[PDB]
């Protein structure tokens, strides 16, 4: 059976998938490709992103390294690291400790 | 509402602390804590593992860079990352092209 860290694993690849297919190599992101993900799967772990496509630009030419103007599974998950990082981060914020009572934030 | 994307990334810290609070630091994953969750939570990406005592330890002593006997979240996720490059290669050779038709094992 698929443990839920095994699902996790797969929805990520699945995800990076279902947009890296659509035009262009299937197995990188466009810059349309790449907006097209993020405004509809990480709009609330960047909601300033979806809205200010001047973000999306930053971020793209910093996520292209070999400056091809597409990113590579290689190039998106460093991205993907860094979501992980400040969720784990930002986790810890929204759970003070001491307070008697449970927090259920998340992160953002 | 939280995308797919979204629900991956906090499943993976959701999943980390639920193994990591249960003993010492409430935030780094003991050896006890790191073989509880890898057999838990890792039974078919790292299906030799689980069965495999002797490769648990090896991984251990790879994934604690600063050796302290507990793993933290930043040492933890270099196996994660592992597992998910991993994966998407996997996914790709179960995938041949030219077939005409689909294929469905994901990766293993
Ligand atoms: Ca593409
Ligand atoms: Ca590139
Ligand atoms: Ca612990
Ligand atoms: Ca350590
Ligand atoms: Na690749
Ligand atoms: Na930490
Ligand atoms: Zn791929
Ligand atoms: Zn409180
Ligand atoms: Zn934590
Ligand atoms: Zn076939």
């Amino acid at each position: 059976a698929p443990s839920q860290m095994e699902r996790s694993i797969t929805t990520i690849i699945d995800t990076f998938h279902q947009y890296s297919r659509k035009e262009g190599h299937p197995d990188t992101l466009s810059k349309k490709e790449f907006r097209q993900m993020v405004e509809a799967q990480l709009a609330t772990f960047m909601k300033k992103e979806k809205r200010n496509e001047a973000l999306i630009n930053d971020i793209m030419e910093d996520l292209d390294t070999n400056q091809d103007n597409q990113l590579s599974f290689e190039e998106a998950m460093m991205l993907m690291a860094k979501l992980i990082f400040a969720c784990h981060e930002k986790l810890h914020e929204n759970n003070p400790r001491g307070h008697g009572h449970s927090h259920g934030k998340g992160c953002g």
